[PDB]
């Protein structure tokens, strides 16, 4: 029905999980939910929908940064009817308390990007996720036992950037994790009037085993299903 | 004390609450305060601190505009030390289903003030609210039976704006409000390690030119403060 | 009225002397003017009207910050008629040899805040003074026997800035002295048609850290007050 | 192995072709190389190696965007012992003489994108491709009979976007195509000092509405891809 | 001495005026000057020293735009000892008040050129003239008649703007007249610790007989002469 | 006529070389041409039509800076039916590598000025010469036995600028030379869609300080006038 998603209008969920890697939208699909079927695969960006609980739900890479997941993003919304968007991945921490295998949420995202200028006549546009989802999120995450950090992500376009120096800044202001996409989503979102939420483990350290990665990977899945129940009602 | 605060350490409570008219600033302390004392007073910025069920508060105005706040704000962090911040003041409603004395929330604060490109290296910075503080408002108005909007907030530099469309990009945008501070606070929040929430009323809309009325004005003001009081204790617990 | 000047056409003389502390303002009424009358007090913004030497005049404070300033200049002008404003307040020192207590008028005013990027579709603005102001106001010191230095003044968005190195770059283009209104008045003068001054007293140095005495300060106050009211009698000529 | 390409030093040929889709990437392998080996499939971002007329060359899909193909093409040039890059992807017509499937070389490309600007102390950085690759390009061209125009490209962030008006001035100023990622590639190869050049097929008209199929871009642009071949080899002699 | 200018220290007066055109330097000279000697020609920028009522003064063309008439002035404050310059020119008019013939004298300099952000950490640098040299050249042209108007002028990178909306803006802020190198000559003694004035006269409308323009101009030239007399004592 | 050219529609040829200074427009023409004549004095901008091996080609000074030279190629092309510009300028070299006397092409041009971002609603405008135009040069230059650097140019505003540290942000990103005009050529042409292309010979080493004579720049740089009359004539065929 696009020229970037094979697929027609009831394919996909009222709700989307995004990871950036396909392959990890497979994983989260066999793993996670019951009776998934493909629902996407142009250019190779897997997308799926099965139930979670009862509840339909779907899955979809988004691709390696803000334009990448502003075309996936935007066409959900528009031509899909995606009501709410839940992007699920990783990030790179600067804060020395900040450690590994926590888990992030991105009430609000900072970026280095030009996108937001362009939207808003080059003023200063804050990106900011969904209220309920956040809470919702918060809520879930509590029941599982997990302790997540609510704060702002910082959202880069250069994954190797010549500026060492914002490392120092994105300290100095609180910054929780630095990731490619979450400006990106909740600019896309806040434009065509949908939802839309971030949520990271701590994969690296700017400044552990295979198992144990994993696991909080998992858990950080469960976080974002649970948070959907918790949505519905 | 500081060049804008004739006070000591200890005058001032971990948090305070901030109108920015300082006339209301008394009002607040002399209607939900206890054993309320002055402790500021300089260029007019009426400054208390008194009890409300046992807890320590203080009131302060804080003036128009970011640069104005900017230095209240700093000032009670680094030098009495403040631990929350909670402005509570006025906005100019853009959305057509936001209605006036509706109570909103800033989550965050748009804005076209230079301050945080200065401090972020021309970057985006996103001003943002403590999560908890949020948390706690949207709590204590759902408990006094008011349904609170939470969402962003758009920081102005210039209340007489040469730039009537960019009205409608807010709009467009879904920003819940006008006012002059928020950013600003949040900027310096950040900056200096500490939590901030900004509350709002809908003084008028922006755009069928329709204000409130005096008597609507004090009702929807005290529930405000309500909110923002009741918010408070539920955050120490 | 308006929406922050409790007053009605005509309670405003044609001219207006600002200072940032409303506090100063009364001051100012006692001290200098003759039959002086409150025309304003909302949100604690005292203003007064009287006579100097026979002529009108008026005075009030402004506030912190260009936003703050911005909306009593703005709204003096629309709706009260006001032709000429002279803002006196204190500023901040950057040059070696501007000493304290020293007496500064800004013929122009740089600074960090987008107000006149967002009126100037984000071109350079030149932020000046009116020149027979200036001139004025250098006669009248003159006669006085009062040396004012004529420059350019910066102003400030963020009294507390994160950076520092702006200080050298300031020192190097020959800053006279750093405050926080100059640029936002003299681009509303321009963007309404009026006409506007700002006269400051060397408060501190910025560089070798060191404030000035309230002795000192009184005193020197009075002068910068009797400069800028002299300098109307001379515009009246 | 870097963390987005699971190779080896060696698996990859000193130049390779870049599209967008890594599916496109398979076909080009599959259709014009032979022997060809899967040398990478992280992400499913499929990289391939195989030879052409005796020449070794990598097949290898970079993502949609300027920060995705920023990053492989960094850590190829790095890691990689990568010397050529040569995209070869789709873009939008804006000229109403460019037709359809027709053959753009981009010598130079213009963007929305804050990148270079990060890079060039906010200066304007002009994005042009390698010279010898563009003449290599337009012979090899000439040779097959297939007519290709030369010009600029424009880089956009947003497939998606809000500024119409864009369109006209892209028209005004002559851009041959739009797409999104050349001027994050000639950035890249300038820093990290590596030869590029990219090429597009004309996939769809912004203002008629002519786009083509998914199937299509992914294995119907062979003109391109013999092109590009071709001019590897006019390169080597 | 200098890649643009050949000539040695010493042969420039501190003062020097400033028109465009290099055949108008040389029109300024032979007119007003006494023994007045070329000293300069690389580029055909002509320039000339000699005396007006027994004071010494030179005249040197400084070329179109900012970047040119930057050079120029940044070498002969930096490399002649030069103390004021004071550019005579002309100017097209926004105003409607504004007449044909009228003397302008830039207080200030808005412009649209990226030079002093530059120079001044992108922030908003007020391009001013010395005051003193202002008001010398106020009361100058009193004492001749004339009635200089006092104000911004708006120093422009294109002669030939591709946004007209421009000059509506200009004419909103109270602009003067329109130029091109007002702005770039008041940064250059800024940043060197020099004195600069701009004098203009309007030449042409936004919105006369030959004999009449060169009238005008004769008297600015004679106002900005008269005004450096006026500035010695 | 034109504003700031005395000529009429006929006096000028198809094709312009434009060197920067006057003088060297009038030396080029007594050197090169065949029965040169002045069409042009205005200002002291010498421009002269004349004959090169048969083919009628004019040269005329467009000043230092793209204010300047953006006047001259403008009118060109408007009213003087001009169809190609190229401009004969000097440079000063970055890299190490590059010595003096040097020629340089410019395949791009990089700039610090704000004229493109005018006209590009301020995003990035890569200014770039025309295709045919490089190579032609390139061979006209290999036929000659010159050796020639095709690569980014830097037009910079300010010949004296008060950031140094620029220069080892173009040193990095391989900037071949630093002039004052490429950019604004290049930017004129696309919006009034003509052909430009811009030649420079090193005339001094920004690191080394190697600068030449002003009587050299002015007569001694032939090499590459050679260069664009030949490479005129192989457009021609
Ligand atoms: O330390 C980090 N920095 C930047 N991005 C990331 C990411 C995410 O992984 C991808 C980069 O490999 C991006 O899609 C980004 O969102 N994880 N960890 C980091
Ligand atoms: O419609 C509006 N626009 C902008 N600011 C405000 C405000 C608030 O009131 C003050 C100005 O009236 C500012 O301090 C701002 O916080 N209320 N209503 C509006
Ligand atoms: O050193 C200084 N920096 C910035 N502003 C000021 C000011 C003035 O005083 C107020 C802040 O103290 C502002 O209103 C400003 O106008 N005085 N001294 C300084
Ligand atoms: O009309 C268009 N506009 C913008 N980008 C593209 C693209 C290219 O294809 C992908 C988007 O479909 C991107 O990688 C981009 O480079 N194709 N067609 C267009
Ligand atoms: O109407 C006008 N517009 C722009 N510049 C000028 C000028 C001056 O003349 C030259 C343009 O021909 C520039 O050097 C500029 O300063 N005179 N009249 C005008
Ligand atoms: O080292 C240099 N830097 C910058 N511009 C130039 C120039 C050129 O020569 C003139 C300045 O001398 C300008 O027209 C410019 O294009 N030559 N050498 C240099």
């Amino acid at each position: 029905a696009t020229p970037h998603i094979n697929a027609e209008m009831g394919d996909f969920a009222d709700v989307v999980l995004m990871p950036g890697d396909p392959l990890r939208a497979k994983y989260i699909a066999e793993t996670f939910l019951e009776d998934a079927r493909e629902v996407n695969n142009v250019r190779g960006m897997l997308g799926f929908t099965g139930t979670y609980k009862g509840r339909k739900i779907s899955v979809m890479g988004h691709g390696m940064g803000i334009p990448s997941c502003s075309i996936y993003t935007k066409e959900l919304i528009t031509d899909f009817g995606v009501k709410k968007i839940i992007r699920v991945g990783s990030c790179g921490a600067v804060l020395p308390h900040v450690k590994l295998r926590d888990v992030v949420i991105g009430m609000g995202a900072c970026t280095d990007s030009k996108v937001n200028r362009i939207r808003f006549k080059d003023h200063d546009f804050a990106a900011i996720a969904d209220f309920d989802m956040v809470r919702n999120a918060v809520d879930a995450a509590k029941a599982l036992g997990i302790d997540a950090r609510v704060g702002n992500l910082f959202s880069a376009d250069l994954f190797y950037s010549p500026d060492g120096e914002m490392f120092d800044v994105m300290e100095k202001y609180g910054i929780l994790g630095v990731e490619m996409e979450a400006a990106g989503i909740y600019g896309v979102a806040a434009e065509f009037g949908a939802k839309a939420l971030t949520i990271c483990t701590v994969s690296d350290h700017i400044r552990t085993t295979a198992a144990e990665r994993q696991t909080t990977f998992n858990d950080m899945i469960k976080i974002a299903l649970e948070s959907v129940l918790l949505g519905d009602k």
